[PDB]
């Protein structure tokens, strides 16, 4: 078995190997990359996402989210308070202000220490889940707005045609902005490209050990657990590496820098934070190996998780027994 310790692997494809996306994901899995739940892909030196980022300030963040924490430094939840619209230019200025900027630090490890120590005492503002793309239409390789769709994958594997579309999202972050512990909708893969700015630190639990994370989460967030049998779908809970180590939960960590891709694999729980002002683009995708994970994915039916139009068909086809109850939660 390849990568039996479930380490995060880093890949360096040649320009030739960067031509066929599906084939390269399949290659990575042949090397055991999926066991970690997360892989880094460094694009060939000849590749670029677009010519420059000079003209992005007029993008609108229609609903910036202030991430308010409750709990203790290592075990907290966050809620999102909606703020008034601002442009990326305005947001970047806010991120760089004395109230919100990255503090002096020695290295990534010192910054990670300061994150876990101090996150709960501040409320950073996140421009998340903005439909759109920063890839140039002429970028042919690993252009997240030109991937084959999940609906076409399901049709090719299962023979059923379904409604729905699949488009990318932009994330504008600042120091301390946080992504809570989650897997993707329907335990899909995700791919994330860090277009510009400061790094993003990731934490991930191997898919084979996801249930260990879920059990700890039920112990640490006991009222949440009673309210819903899949409350990590709400994307609100944070657990520090210290706490995970104290409870013997297997995980790994890695920092993504501008110009690098990360891939999350089906049922790979992940969480993390941004180091300073940045802009990432991400999209879900599927492969044939995903189908069985889709069939087994947990679902939130309490009504909190509220997701996209396209998830309907996935639940309807892959999880027909669940469909009625899940849709009651959606409506
Ligand atoms: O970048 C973020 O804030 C969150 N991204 C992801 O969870 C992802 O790409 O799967
Ligand atoms: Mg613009
Ligand atoms: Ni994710
Ligand atoms: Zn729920």
């Amino acid at each position: 078995a390849q990568n039996p310790n479930c380490n995060i692997m880093i890949f360096h494809p040649t320009k030739e190997e960067f031509n066929d996306f599906d084939k390269y994901i399949a290659y990575m899995e042949s090397q055991g990359a999926h066991r970690a739940g997360l892989a880094k892909i460094i694009p060939p030196k000849e590749w670029k996402a677009r010519e420059t980022y000079d003209n992005i300030s007029e993008i609108l963040i229609a609903t910036p989210l202030q991430q308010v924490a409750s709990g203790r430094a290592g075990v907290f939840t966050q809620y999102h308070k909606k703020k008034k619209a601002m442009t990326v230019g305005e947001y970047r200025h806010l991120a760089n202000s004395k109230k919100y900027q990255t503090p002096p630090h020695q290295n990534f490890e010192d910054l990670e220490r300061k994150y876990w120590k101090n996150r709960i005492y501040n409320s950073p503002i996140y421009g998340a889940d903005i439909s759109g793309s920063l890839f140039d239409e002429n970028t042919k390789q690993w252009n997240l707005g030109h991937l084959g769709t999940i609906q076409d994958l399901l049709e090719k594997e299962c023979g059923v045609v379904i409604e729905g579309v699949n488009t990318p999202y932009l994330y504008f972050g600042m120091w301390k902005t946080t992504f809570a512990w989650h897997t993707e909708d329907m335990d899909l893969y995700s791919i994330n490209y860090l277009h510009l700015g400061e790094p993003k630190t990731w934490y991930v639990v191997p898919p084979e050990h996801g249930q260990r994370l879920e059990r700890l989460a039920r112990e640490l967030f006991p009222g949440s657990s009673r309210g819903c049998g899949a409350f990590l779908r709400h994307k609100v809970a944070l657990i520090s590496p210290t706490v995970l180590k104290e409870n013997g939960i297997p995980f790994n960590r890695i920092t993504q820098e501008a110009g690098e891709f990360m891939v999350t694999f089906p049922y790979g729980y992940h969480a993390g934070f941004n180091h300073g002002f940045n802009c990432a683009e991400a999209i879900n995708f599927a492969t044939p190996r995903w189908i069985d994970y889709g069939k087994m994915a947990s679902q939130c039916s309490c009504g909190e998780a509220r997701v996209t139009f396209s998830m309907d068909a996935f639940v309807r086809i892959l999880q027909p027994e669940r469909y009625d109850l899940w849709k009651r939660g959606q409506d």
